[PDB]
């Protein structure tokens, strides 16, 4: 079995897994919608009670499974819990990352397409001036790229350029993954993360120089970092914060687990895990947090920036920021650096969420890496056509897998590892080989606090928010639900085939 | 490997494979739309130049493959042509029957649901009287059952009863298939075919007693059996006739092939094949032809009957016939016998088109029969939800697999067997063990006439009819196209897994 070559490569790869579109696109919108500073208190608490503990748990499960030649949850869950039901629940650790990949790589492809067009200056030119005469050209630019419906039919019509760029993005993901863990993902991480970090710091600096009659970047910062103890009572904020914590750390994706399955049995996961998690948080609250919001607030003021963020999920990153930049010297090139940053942030994440499927085909069905990577790419590529052509399909997939799914799976994996497998066996398994030990307090956090935290969260989520969303949707949501349910059935069938092959090889030898 | 126990069981099973909804629902509509007697000339010629020759070819390929432990075309095509491309083209022999099964079993489920409701007298009661005040109650009856859209959304809403009946139908298919070839399909065939034949003859007789001021059943017969040599110049009729010949004989479904793979290597296929084919033709032109049309013409006259048939595909069988019967003494029970006939005609066919998938999982992936049957049922059941809830999804699947697909595959299998494998090897392979030999003339028919016939047909089909259908469809057709293309990808992946398992077991031993 492959292993990470160096500890640095391991850290940077795990950091690249975590640090992605979530830091630069998702986090700003989440924080903005939920009151900025008001969002941060629950966010910080979530990182301490959920983010950190689950990270260690997933590193441990991965290293544990890897030692026995298994990198994905269908098998790993079965190792911790000898029950057929464990294999079925383990399917989510293939399904979630696959479904997420199906829309994530497409969004990643947009960042590359924009980077290219901004580089070559093939971008809209606003009139040299109300705020809308400047934004509109950029809205139309995005709308033409992805092909937003101009009529009543829920159908998207992406440009030829967007389509070809998606193919190129898939090709780029494949070229890295096909070279494996050490020579592929690890090598690229060593190049991608430093580059990523530099671009971000530069962008932060540039943004900090923004000033208009409407305000400064500093106004944005104070909005994000001013505690609002009155919102800490609203369940919606807590749900938003925990959801972002999950998505941001790649928890519940089965991705941290699969990566960790390439960590040597004895190699530390305590300090490495904590480091990777801390790296992500810095990139998120310091880098991601200091770019979009402050730029928006500088040009529009707090109130307007919040409305923009609430307007859409891609408004701030694909429309508003480039529009703002176009009003500054060298702004088109600054737009390029922004989208190039997003692309590298996307790329190092998409390889992470596709690897679980790759590891499964290799580990359980004994496919060569080449075949495992190509077939995986083929499923993601084909499935992505639903996201490219059906309006809101992306939203539906992001909800069931990337929102509900990850939290459900986080709770599931904790229960299995800390409750069923044994709290003391899990605790010892996490600390084994540790350069440092986990503080004793975290034993009771993991065993009692985290699970109770997630369970209550899911319930309150279930009672007050899921009924509204389920009942009010357009009928086309069922197309996506139907398809991704079929995907789960498909993966269940593969796990079944894997156990058959296993039983045959066992009797044969 | 399983084999058919008796020659009678073999014949009746193959006859049951062929004789189905096609004889009693499809044929009447096809003949009616295309001028009745005008349709028959091309139909007869198609049976002689396509039906018969391809039947022998598929029996031969099946027996040939079975002798080596292979019942489906991915492997069988590879035996006749050692090329990776043969395995890929062979996927259609799994895909076509699977896609057809996905809508066929659902339609079959309607016949059972209607049979039940007609038996218990839970049917509409027309006013004791314009023709429309009688038909309408029965249209609404069907429309409520399957849930025809009442608004603008292309969404179906089948009744709870219809849904539960589909589950029961799947269960019934499974209960037969799970017992295998001899104890399952063969046993049931021996019971189903005689019953089927008796019900049909009775219905024909009852129908022949129908008379109204508008005419008699005899008027219908003369319309069907009066040659119209002026339509024999219209390509559309030829296309209709050949399509019906294919669907009717189950050619291009990979179903005849899989059944024949259970015929012993030495056992005759010439006389058996011809007998099975002739049995079907009798059930079609004599039985199927003498029920719906004559009944419709008796009550409405020729002109009206043709318009009714053109109106829809299920109008004649699910609305018009029961409506007509309701005007006769014991008509509700006659309706029951009609739908019971359709159900048994459906059932013996659906087990035939699901067996190829079953044989593949058994033959190539080494699944037990139980698992192969259950997983197959699960794919068909799940996939059928598209056909149950998306308006016109059924039409789309029937077109690509059941119409275009079967003809394309018929030509493909002939080329592979008679051209690539060797015309003389194929000829000798067909005649081997024959109780009778194929007339020498059919060698040149198979080698030159049939292929040229199908090729020209497909071309004329392609130039004049496919562009219209492709261009004019509602956008929702892409949902079905997307799904069934994914199904093809899925089956291709299984064939890939099968070749890997094969290569591993070969090296292991
Ligand atoms: C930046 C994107 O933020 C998104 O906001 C959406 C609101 O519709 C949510 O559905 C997504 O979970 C979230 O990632
Ligand atoms: C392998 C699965 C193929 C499914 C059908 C894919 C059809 C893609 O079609 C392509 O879409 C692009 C984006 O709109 C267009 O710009 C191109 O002109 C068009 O050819
Ligand atoms: C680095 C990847 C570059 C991809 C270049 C894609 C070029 C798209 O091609 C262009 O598409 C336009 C819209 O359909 C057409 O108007 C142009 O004629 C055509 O050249
Ligand atoms: C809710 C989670 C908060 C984690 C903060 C942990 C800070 C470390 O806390 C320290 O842990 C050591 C080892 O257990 C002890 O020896 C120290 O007494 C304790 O202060
Ligand atoms: C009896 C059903 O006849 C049907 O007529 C349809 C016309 O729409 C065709 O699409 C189908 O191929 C045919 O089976
Ligand atoms: C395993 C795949 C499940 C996909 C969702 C299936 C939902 C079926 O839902 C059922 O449909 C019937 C027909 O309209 C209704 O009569 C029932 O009330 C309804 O529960
Ligand atoms: C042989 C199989 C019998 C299946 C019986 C299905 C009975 C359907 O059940 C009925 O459905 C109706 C419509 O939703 C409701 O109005 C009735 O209350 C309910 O009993
Ligand atoms: C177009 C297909 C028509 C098939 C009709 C075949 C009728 C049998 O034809 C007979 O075949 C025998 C064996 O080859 C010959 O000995 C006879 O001379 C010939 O008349
Ligand atoms: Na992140
Ligand atoms: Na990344
Ligand atoms: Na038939
Ligand atoms: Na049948």
């Amino acid at each position: 079995r492959e292993h990470w070559a160096t500890r640095l490569g391991l850290i940077l790869a795990m950091a690249g897994n975590a640090v992605g579109l979530g830091n630069f696109l998702r986090f700003p919108v989440q924080a903005a919608e939920n009151g900025g500073g008001a969002f941060m208190i629950p966010y910080i608490i979530a990182f301490l009670l959920v983010g950190i503990p689950l990270m260690w748990i997933e590193w441990a499960m991965g290293r544990y499974g890897g030692a026995q030649g298994h990198g994905t949850t269908p098998a790993i869950f079965y190792l911790l819990w000898r029950n057929r039901f464990a294999k079925i629940l383990g399917v989510f650790g293939l399904w979630i990352p696959l479904v997420v990949a199906i829309y994530y790589v497409y969004i990643e492809s947009w960042t590359l397409g924009f980077a290219i067009k901004f580089l070559v200056g093939l971008v809209p030119e606003p009139p040299p001036t109300d705020p809308d005469s400047i934004l509109r050209p950029f809205k139309e630019f995005l709308y033409s790229y992805i092909g937003v419906p101009k009529g009543d039919e829920p159908i998207l019509k992406p440009s030829l350029f967007a389509y070809i760029v998606f193919l190129i993005t898939m090709f780029i993901n494949v070229s890295i993954l096909i070279r494996g863990i050490s020579k592929g993902i690890e090598r690229f991480a060593k190049i991608a993360m430093p580059t990523l970090f530099i671009l971000a710091v530069f962008l932060v600096i540039r943004v900090f120089l923004l000033e208009t009659p409407n305000g400064t970047a500093a106004d944005g910062l104070n909005f994000l970092w001013t505690p609002d103890f009155e919102k800490l009572k609203d369940p919606g904020v807590w749900i938003a914060a925990v959801g972002q914590i999950f998505f941001t750390l790649s928890l519940g994706f089965g991705a941290i687990i699969t990566y960790a399955s390439y960590v040597r049995k004895d190699q530390d996961i305590v300090l490495s895990g904590l480091t990777a998690a801390t790296l992500n948080e810095k990139a998120e609250v310091i880098l991601g947090g200091s770019i979009s919001i402050p730029a928006a607030v500088a040009f529009f003021g707090v109130a307007n920036a919040v409305a923009i963020a609430k307007a859409g999920a891609f408004n701030l990153g694909f429309i508003t920021l480039p529009a703002i930049f176009s009003q500054t010297a060298g702004g088109t090139f600054l737009g390029f650096l922004w989208f190039f940053l997003l692309f590298f942030a996307g790329l190092t994440s998409s390889i992470a969420i596709m690897q679980p499927m790759i590891a499964f085909l290799e580990d359980e069905l004994k496919l060569s890496r080449k075949h495992a990577v190509l077939w995986t790419a083929a499923i993601v590529f084909f499935s992505a056509h639903l996201v490219m052509f059906l309006n809101k399909s992306l939203d539906e997939m992001d909800f069931w897998a990337g929102t509900i799914g990850v939290v459900f799976f986080g709770l599931t994996e904790l229960i299995i590892f800390f409750w069923i497998f044994g709290a003391d066996k899990a605790w010892e398994e996490i600390n084994r080989g540790g350069i440092i030990k986990v503080p004793r307090i975290y034993y009771y956090v993991m065993r009692y606090i985290t699970p109770a935290f997630l369970a209550v969260l899911l319930v309150v989520w279930a009672r007050e928010y899921i009924p509204k969303i389920m009942e009010e949707t357009h009928w086309t949501v069922w197309i996506t639900r139907f398809y991704i349910i079929g995907l789960f059935l498909f993966l269940t069938f593969l796990v079944f085939l894997a156990e058959r092959r296993r039983n045959h090889e066992s009797a044969g030898t």
